[PDB]
C-alpha cells in the first residue's frame, strides 16, 4: 500500500518514464515460484530484464533515432560531433527508467527475498531442535520462506524474523545503489561540449520550422485546386 | 485489483486502443471451464481470438480504408507508392492493441494456467501418498486447479504451489514476448520511404481543405435561397 | 462489479446509445424465474426484445424521420436517391445499440444460463449416486441452477461446475458474434454512393441556414411592433 | 442499489422531469402494508397516483398555461389553430414523466409484488404438506410475502421462489409497456401542422423581444429621475 | 439514507428555501418521547411549528417588507394596487418551504407514527393471548412502538407489522396533500392583475438604478476631496 | 453524524460566522463530567460562555471599531447620528453567531441533558423495586445518565427512556427560542433611520477612495526616486 | 477525528500559520510516557515549547527582520518611529500561531491529562476497598491513567470517570484562556500611531517599485550585449 | 496514518524537496531487523544516510553547479565574490530537505526505538520475577521490542510501556533539534553581502535574455532556408 501511496503522491506533485516504471512495479504481481531451482532465476530476472526492456523502450520512443542511424550508416554524413552529443543525450535520457526500477525493487525487498532465501545462511533463526539436519532439507524450507500461504513449517524457522533480516539487507543495498548513482550524476553534471549544443539547438529549430512551413505551403497549394474543383 | 489500479494510473497519465484493450481485459470475466477437454481450447482462444478481433476493429476504425480498396480495385488508379505506405501505416497503427492484449493476458497468467494445467508435469507437487495413480485420474484433478471453488482435493495436489509455478512460467513468457516486440520495433524505427510521406501529407491536407471549402460554399449557396424563400 | 467498472471506464474515456445500452444492462435486475416452463422464455426474451426496443428507439430519436415518411408518402416527392441513402444511414446509426446489448448480455452469460439450463445435457456434473433418475425430476433441479438462494440440491449436481461450463459456452458465442459483426462492418466500410452524400450534405446545410435566418427575421420583424406597443 | 447506480449514470450522461421522477422513485421508501385488505390498494395507488401528480405538475410548470386559459376563456380570442398546437405540445411534453415513473416502477417489481401477492395462484410454491387448507388462511400468508422481516412461515411457502416469479411477470409487463409506448411515439413522430408551428415560433420571439425592450425602456426612463433626485 | 440521497440528487440537479427545509429535515434528530402523554404533542408539534417558522423566516428574508409596512402605516401612501400585488407575491414565495417540509415529513412517516401510535386501533397486531386487557395497559406499550431500543414487548404486539401500517397511512396522507396542493397551484396559475405587474417591475428597476447612481456619485464626490487631502 | 451532514450541506449551499459556530460545535468534544456537583455548571457554561466569546469575537473582527472608540473618546467628534447607526449595525451583525450556537446546542440536547439530569424528576423511569430510596443516592445515578460508558445501573433507571424525554424537552426549548428570535427579527426589519444610512455609505466610499488614491500617489512618488537611484 | 474534521472544515472555508499549527497538532502523535517522573515534564513541554518554536518561526518567516536588525545595529539609522511600529506589527502577526496551538491543545485535554494525572486528588473515583493505601502506590496507578493499553487496574480507579473530570477541567481552562485573549485583542484594537503607518506604507511601496525597476533595467541592459554576442 | 494525513494537508496548503522528503518517509517501509547486532546500525543508518543523499541530490538538481565548477577550475575566472555567494545560496537551498527528513524521523520515534532498544536501561519495565538475569539474555529480548509480530516475551518486559518511554525521548530530541535549527536560521537571517546579490541578479537576467534571443535568432535564420528548400 505504501508503493501505491507514493505513486499517488508523485502523480499529485507532477522525465515521465520514471512514473511509468514506478506504476508498472506497483501494479505488477510479483509471484516468487518458491522452489529451490527457480527462486534465484526468477528474482534475478525480475531485477535485471525489466530495466533492460525499459532501456530499449526509452531508445525506441526517442524521436530522432532515425537521423542517428542514417548518419551512422552513411560514409560521409551531411557535422562529426553533434552525433556523439545527440547519442549521449539520448542515452542519458533513456537511463532514467531502469535506475528508478532498480531502486524501487531494491527498497521493496521482494526480489532479494525471493532470490537469496534458499542459499542464505539463516542459522540464528533455525529452531534449536532441528539445528542438525541436511542442508538439502533446509533448501526447500528456506525456498518456501517468501510465500506466506505455502510456508507451513513454523516449527523449524521463524518466517518473519528472516524476512526482516533479508529485507533490511535489501534496503541497505538499495541505499548504497542510490548513493553511488547520485555521486556519478554529480560528477557528470560537474564535468560535462559547447559547439555541439548550439548546433543541435539550431538543427532542432530548423527541423521544426521546416515542418511547419511545409504544412502551411501544402494547405495554400491545396486551396487553389479546391476552389477549382468545388465549383464544378 | 492490480490491473484496475494500473488502468486508473494509465488513465491519469493520459494510441487510444491500447487503453481500450487494457480496460476490456480488466473488466472481462475470465471463467476457466475447469474440464479436461475444454481447458486448452478456452485458454488458447482467450489468448488468440481477442487480438484478432482487435486487429480487425483497428482496421475498420481507420478513416481511409475506403480509398485503399478503391485504388486496389481500379486497374489504373488516379501514384503507385503512397498506397503501400498508407497500408503499412494503417497496419502498424492497428497492430498495437493486439500486442497490448497479449502482453497483459500473459503477465496475468490466467489463460496460461487454464490452458496448460491439465497436461503439465506437476510431479513435485503431487502428494507422496498418491504418487502412483493413472494419469487419467490426474487429468480431472489438474484441470480443476485454476478453480478455487471447485478444487476440493487438497490431499493430492497443493493448489497454490502449482499456481505460482505456472504463473511464473507465464510471466517469463510475457517478458520474452515484450523483449522481442521491443527489439523488432527498434529495428523498424531504425531502418524504415521519403517521397511517399510527403505525398500522403499533401493528399491529407488537400482532402481536409476540400471538405472545409465544400461546407463553406454549400452554406453560401444556401443563404441566398433562404433569404428568397423566408420573405414569402 | 466488472460491468459497472467498464461502464465507468467508458464514461471516463468518453454513438451515445452504446453507453446507454451498457448502462441499462449494468443497472437492470436480471431475475431468472427458475422454473422449467418460463426459464427459456425469459432468457430468450431478455436476449431478443431489448435490442428490438433499442432499434425502434434509435429510429424515433432520429430528427429526420418525418421527411422520410413525407417523401415516401407522396406520389412525386420534391431527388429519388438521397432518400435511400438517408434511410440506410439512419438504419446503420440505429443498429449500434442492439449489437452492443447483445454482445454485453452474451459476454455475461446470465441469459444463456437462464435459458439453456433446464434442457442442457449435464451428465458429467450429476452425482454418481443419482445417475439413474427420470429427466422430469432433473428438469426442476437443472432449472433451479441459475438461482443461488433457491438451488438447495448440492448432493445431485455441482452448481458452480455447470455454471462455469454454460458461461464459457456463452462467452464463446459472444466472441463469435463479435467477430462476425466486425467482418460484416469491414466489408460494408470497404464496399459502400457519391452524389447522394453531397446532396444530403447540401440539404442539411440548407435546412440549418433556413432555420437560423427564420429566427433572425422573426426577431427583426418583432422588434418594430415591440417599440411601437411599449411606448403606449 | 441498481436504481441509484443508473441514477448516477443518467446524471453523468446529462426533458429534466424524467430524471426528477427517476430520483424520486429511487429515494421513495416503498413500504408494502403486508395486509390482505390494503395490499392491492397500496400497490395500485403507488402505480397510478404518482404519475397523475407528475402530469399535473408538468402542466403547472409550463410557462404559457395562462395564455391558454385566457384564450379558451374569451369568446373571440385575439388565431384559432396555434392554441390547439400549443396545447398538444404542452401535453406531449408533460406526458414524459408519468411514463418514466410507470416504466421504472414496473421494471422494479415492488408495486406488482405488493399488489398481486395475496390473490395470485401460487400452487407450485406452497409446500406439499399444507397443500389442502382454506384459501382464507393462505390470504394472510401470501400477503406477508413482500415483507422480509414479517414473513415467518417458510414451512408453507418459499418466499424467494414466488418473489422471482412475480418479479419476472412484472418485468415482462414493463417491457410490453415500453414497446407499446415506443411504437406509439414512432407513429406520432411519423405522422404529425405547418403554419401553426411558424406562428408559435413568431409569437414566442415577439414575447421575448417585447419583455427585453420593456426592461430596457424602464431602465432608461428611470435613469433620468434618478439623476434628478440624487443631486438633491 | 434515502432522504440524504435525494438531498444530494437535488443538490446535483440544482426557490432555495425548499432545499433548506429538505436539508434541515434530513439533518434533524427526530426523537419521539415514547410516552403516552407527550407522543401526540411532540408529533403534531414537529408537523406544525417548523413550517410556521419557515413561513416567518421567508417573510423576514424578503428584501421589501420594509416598504410594505411603510405604505401600510401611512394614511396616504406615495399607488393603491401594487401593494396588494407585492404582498401576494411575497406570501406565495414564502409559502413554498412550509409545504415542502410538510410533504417530506409526511412521506417519511415518523411524525405520524409518533403521534398516532398510542391511540390508534391496532387489534389485528396484538397477540391472541393478551387480546383481553385494559387499554390503559395498551397505552404505554403502543406508545413505545416508534422506539426500537425501548419497545421490549414483542410478545404482545408485532412492532414492524404496525409500523408498516401506520407508515402506509402516512404516505397516503402525504400523496393526498401533494395532489391537493398541485390542484390549487394549477387553479392559481390558470386564473391569476396586469397594470400592477408593470408598475412593480418599473419601481424595482428604478430602485436599482437609483442605488447604482448614488454609489457612483458618492465615489465621484469623494475623489475630489481625496486628491485634495492626500497632497497635504 | 447529522450535524456534520448539515455542515457539509451548508458548505455546499454556500454571514460567515454562522458556519464558523456550526463547525466549531460539530467539532467540539462535549464531555459531560457526570458528577452531581459539576454537571449543571458544565452544561450551563457550554450553553452560555461560547456565545459570549462569539459576540466579543464578532465585535473584534469588525474593521471600524477603531473609529467608533475614537469618536466616543473625543469631546466633540468631527456627525452625532452615524455613530449610533454604525454601532447598531455592528451589534446586529455580531449577534448572529451566538444565536446560531444556542440554537444548534439546544436542538442537539447534549448540554440540556448534562445540566438537568441530576435534579430532574424522573419517577416514571425509576424501576419499581428501588422506588423508595434517598434522593441523595439518586443524585449520582441520575448524574451518570449522559455517560454511556459510565452508567452501569440499568436495574434502577432506563437510560434511553430518560434520555429521549430530556432531549425532547431540549428540542421544544430550541424551537421556542427560534420562534421568538424570528418574531423579534421580523419586528426589527419591519420597524427600523434614513440620513444616517446615506452618511455612512458616503463615508465608507470616501475612505475606500482615499486609501486607493494614497496607494497610487505613493507608487508615483516612489517611481521617480527609484529611477534616480537605480541608475547609479 | 473531530480535530481532523475541523481541519478539513477550516481548509474548505479558506494568517496561514494558524492552519499550520492546527494541522501540526492534528497530525502529531501525542504519547504520554505514563511514568510518575516524566508525565508532568512531557505534558508541560508539549504545552509550552511548541508555541515558543512557532513564535520563533513566525519571526523568521518575516521578510523584513533584516532591515529591523540593520537599523537597531546602526548608531544613527537612515526615522525613529517606524521601527517600533514595524516591530510591534511583526510581533502581533507572529503571536497568532502560539495562541492557536495553546487553545487547541487545551480544548483537547490530552496534555492536561498527561501532566496533572499523577498528582491530582482523585478520591471520589478510587474504589472503596483500596481507599486506604500509600499515595506512593497511587502515584504509578494514576500516572498510568492516560494510557488505555497500559492501565490494567480497573479494580482501583475508574479510568473514564477521572478522564472526563480532568478533560472537563482542561476545557474550562481553555475557554478561560480564549476569553482573556479575546478581551485583550479587543482592548488593543480599540486603543492602538498615525504617521508611522503612512511612513511604513510608503517605504514598502518604494521598496517594491525599486525592485521591479531594477529587474526591468537589468533586462534592458542585458538585451544589448545579448544582441552583440549572439551575432558572433 | 498521521504522517499521510499531514502529507495530504501539506499538499492541500501548497522549497519542494521538503514535501519530497516527507512523502518518501511516509511511503518508506521501515523494517527494524530486530537483532542485537544490526539494530543500532540500521537505526543510525536510516537516520543519517538519507539526509546525505538528499543533500547530494539537492546539489545535483541545481541548474548552475556547472558554472561553479567551471569558475573554480579556472586560474583566473571571467568576479571573485559572486561565486562564494552563489555557493552559499546553493548550500542553503540544499540543506532544507535533510533537516525535514531528520525532524520527521525523530518526531516519529521509529529509528530511535530500533537503534537504542537493545542497550538502553529498561529496569522499571522488566518484570519483578526475572529481575536477576544476564544482560546477554536481555539483549535479544530488548532488541525484539520494536517488532510487534516477533516480541513474544510479554512475561519479562511490557512492550508498550518501554515503547512509549523511548518514543517520548525521541520526540524530546526532535523538538530540541527543531529549536536549535530555528535559532540558527534566525541568526543567519538577522546577520547575513550587497554587491554580490545585485551581480548575481544581473547575471541571471543576462543568461535568460541571451538564451531567449538565441532561440529567436535561430528560428529567424532557419525560416529563410526553410522557404528556400520547401519550394523545390
Ligand atoms: C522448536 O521445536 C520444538 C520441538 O522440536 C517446539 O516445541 C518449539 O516450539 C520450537 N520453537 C521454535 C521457535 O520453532
Ligand atoms: C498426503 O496424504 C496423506 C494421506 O494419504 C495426508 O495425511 C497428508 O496430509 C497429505 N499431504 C499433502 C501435502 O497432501
Ligand atoms: C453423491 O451422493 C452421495 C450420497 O448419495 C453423497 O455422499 C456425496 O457427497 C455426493 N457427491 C456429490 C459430488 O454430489
Ligand atoms: C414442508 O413441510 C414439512 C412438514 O410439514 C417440512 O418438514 C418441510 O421442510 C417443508 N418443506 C418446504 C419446502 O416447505
Ligand atoms: C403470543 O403469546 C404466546 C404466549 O402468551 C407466545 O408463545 C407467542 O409467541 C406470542 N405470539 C406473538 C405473535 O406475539
Ligand atoms: C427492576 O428490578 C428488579 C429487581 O429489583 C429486576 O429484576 C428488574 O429487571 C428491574 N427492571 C427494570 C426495568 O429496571
Ligand atoms: C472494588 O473492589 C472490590 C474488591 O476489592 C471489587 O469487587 C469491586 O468490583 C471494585 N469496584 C470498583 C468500582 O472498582
Ligand atoms: C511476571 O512473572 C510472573 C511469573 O514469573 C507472571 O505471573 C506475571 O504475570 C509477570 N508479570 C509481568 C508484568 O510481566
Amino acid at each position: 500500500r505504501i508503493m501505491v501511496q507514493f505513486l499517488q503522491a508523485n502523480q499529485e506533485s507532477f522525465g515521465i518514464m520514471a512514473l511509468a516504471s514506478a506504476q508498472m512495479y506497483s501494479s505488477f504481481e510479483f509471484t516468487c515460484p518458491c522452489l529451490p531451482d527457480y527462486n534465484y532465476a526468477y528474482g534475478i530476472g525480475i531485477l535485471i530484464v525489466p530495466p533492460i526492456w525499459f532501456f530499449l523502450l526509452g531508445y525506441v520512443m526517442n524521436n530522432n533515432i532515425s537521423v542517428l542511424t542514417e548518419e551512422w550508416k552513411r560514409p560521409v554524413g551531411k557535422d562529426p560531433a553533434v552525433l556523439r552529443y545527440m547519442f549521449s543525450s539520448m542515452t542519458q535520457r533513456a537511463l532514467i527508467a531502469p535506475a528508478v526500477w532498480i531502486a524501487v525493487t531494491l527498497m521493496d525487498g521482494k526480489s532479494f527475498l525471493c532470490a537469496f532465501s534458499p542459499t542464505a545462511d539463516l542459522s540464528e533463526f533455525v529452531n534449536e531442535s532441528y539445528q542438525s539436519l541436511s542442508q538439502k532439507e533446509l533448501l526447500k524450507i528456506q525456498a518456501k520462506i517468501p510465500c506466506k500461504d505455502i510456508f507451513e513449517e513454523h516449527e523449524i524457522i521463524s518466517r518473519e524474523a528472516a524476512t526482516r533480516y533479508i529485507r533490511c539487507l535489501s534496503q541497505a543495498c538499495g541505499w548504497t545503489f542510490l548513493m553511488v548513482i547520485t555521486l556519478v550524476a554529480f560528477l557528470v553534471r560537474a564535468i560535462r561540449t559547447q559547439a555541439a549544443f548550439l548546433k543541435t539547438k539550431y538543427w532542432s529549430h530548423y527541423i521544426d520550422t521546416e515542418r511547419k512551413l511545409f504544412d502551411e505551403t501544402c494547405k495554400e497549394h491545396a486551396k487553389s485546386f479546391a476552389k477549382v474543383c468545388i465549383q464544378q
